[PDB]
């Protein structure tokens, strides 16, 4: 089943939409669960989401004005363990990125925070950061991409989709990983 995973919208304060050619594709019907890293900021991106699908799973970024948001989720779809955090609270780095895992329990750690999208597998435990869907500005931060990932999710078997606005194109990576 479909996961759509994004987050670091920051709309409306640095950002005010998803570009034009996301938006063409995230549509009803498609995806069962959305987990998003939060930096919405505020409600008209949440109810955004809820048009997308009823599932909506959010955790508390540093700049949300909903306080209600836990700031760590673990959320279990299939036989995957996925834990949920902003991410601004790793002071750095791979090696912290690996000790939320382990302090999560969980197969697929999914964070936020440094606007740049990662998917990739280390010590058989995945790790995704879907980048900023609006491609927001991140303090000096360089070389800034809208993206977004969608997860297929089906047993013990996870691919996952990296959708980059670069240039005036989407492009599409793929990344698959087994529960081992």
């Amino acid at each position: 089943m479909l996961v759509l995973v994004l987050g670091d919208l920051h709309i409306p304060h640095r950002c005010n939409s998803l570009p034009a050619k996301f938006k063409k594709l995230l549509v009803p019907g498609k995806i069962q669960h959305i987990l998003c890293t939060g930096n919405l900021c505020t409600k008209e991106s949440y109810d955004y989401l809820k048009t997308l699908a009823g599932d909506v799973h959010i955790v508390r970024g540093d700049f949300d004005e909903n306080l209600n948001y836990p700031e760590q989720k673990v959320v279990t779809v299939g036989q995957f363990k996925i834990g949920l955090i902003h991410g601004h609270q790793v002071i750095p780095d791979m090696a912290s990125l690996a000790l939320l895992q382990r302090q999560f329990d969980v197969d697929i750690l999914i964070s936020g925070h440094t606007h740049k999208f990662e998917a990739f597998e280390h010590e058989n435990k995945f790790y995704i950061n879907p980048g900023s869907a609006t491609g927001a500005y991140n303090a000096l931060e360089t070389n800034i991409i809208p993206s977004f990932v969608l997860m297929d999710i089906q047993a013990s078997t996870v691919v996952t989709y990296v959708y980059q606005l670069i240039g005036d194109d989407v492009k599409v990576e793929r990344i698959e990983y087994k529960k081992p």
